[PDB]
């Protein structure tokens, strides 16, 4: 439970459904290795990426793959992906939640993060 | 469960706590009655607004307190209120998710809609 | 010009143009009266709605709309309109920008308040 | 000007002046190659990024450093950046205007494509 993804449709007002996601963490390298990765259920939520163990400290991104959800539905959109990017557990464990609200030329990120 | 209300805090990355939520419904003399009213818990939720079958069709107001809310974390914000006017059941009963993402100068607002 | 409006399309990534918004000045009785109006132009904007003598502290409503804009285009929308409700404040900067960012189910609202 | 980025302050009301902004294209090895950059303006705007002969199609990434923005208010931020990553396209309009609307926990971005 430690880091959920939510995605929401502002041109359905619904649930983004079948949205692939994919999570990568930065290595001490700088590159950007691959985390986790997942779909949204048909709530528009993607538990189950990670695990507290395996969520240690460190810059963490996670791309969710807008232009594959929209074409699908017959829009062609302005993003290749929203990408959210942030330092996670640097204060010791949190819970986060992801959240992107979607339009075809537009989006709207925002983070809940929680002390369990 | 036909009418729920979900408020985020974007300065805090928290649902919006203890906030005021006054719901109206359109008279057919045009004025705007009072129809529910409540504040939004620990998560950021209110529920329990109303019934299906009190719940009818008609236009209805969602009024969320931002104002009170803001200043009681010490911030001036913008707007008085954030106001959401929509018609309700005009296709026969649905549910219904009003969420608003609030700053002190600036909100988002989005419904999720789905046929039970 | 101490007051305009900016309405985005999110679904077009353009302007919205011909977007009808209406403006209330809060009386002391607590209704709303009709204090200024427009339509957005080409560019998405509406000015010349007041003048800086007529737009004295108060709390004014700016109604946008929405419906009848996306009503035109085709698309089911959820808003009857997007509302913006605020407090006019001399001691703040002097000019304020409302924008409005439309989608079919969504809006997003900012000001913008300067000199 | 085919590309101008726009950048909006959700807590103050306000542009969001001094914002570090960098625009990448996206090379054949896939790689984000360095492209134009600069700061905001006092007007929360970042223009001269790019000429129409160098603004070719392909892919572009423009990365706006919020989180110092945030520093230097004393607000501890969420986000390290925000990312806006899209295709140009010669046969849609041909400017872009790159706007984000930024809070300490969340972003809104928008899309303007005008001709
Ligand atoms: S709650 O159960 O966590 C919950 C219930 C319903 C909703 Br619709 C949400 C939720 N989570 N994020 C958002 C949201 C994100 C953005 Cl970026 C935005 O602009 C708006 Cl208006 C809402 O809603 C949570
Ligand atoms: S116009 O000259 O282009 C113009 C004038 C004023 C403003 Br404030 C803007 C503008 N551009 N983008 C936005 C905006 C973006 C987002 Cl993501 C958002 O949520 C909102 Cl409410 C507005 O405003 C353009």
């Amino acid at each position: 439970c430690p880091l959920m993804v939510k995605v929401l449709d502002a041109v359905r007002g619904s649930p983004a459904i079948n949205v692939a996601v994919h999570v990568f963490r930065k290595a001490a390298d700088d590159t950007w290795e691959p985390f986790a990765s997942g779909k949204t259920s048909e709530s528009g939520e993607l538990h189950g990426l990670t695990t507290e163990e395996e969520f240690v400290e460190g810059i963490y991104k996670v791309e969710i793959d807008t232009k594959s959800y929209w074409k699908a539905l017959g829009i062609s959109p302005f993003h290749e992906h929203a990408e959210v990017v942030f330092t996670a557990n640097d204060s010791g464990p949190r819970r986060y939640t992801i959240a992107a609200l979607l339009s075809p030329y537009s989006y709207s990120t925002t983070a809940v993060v929680t002390n369990p």
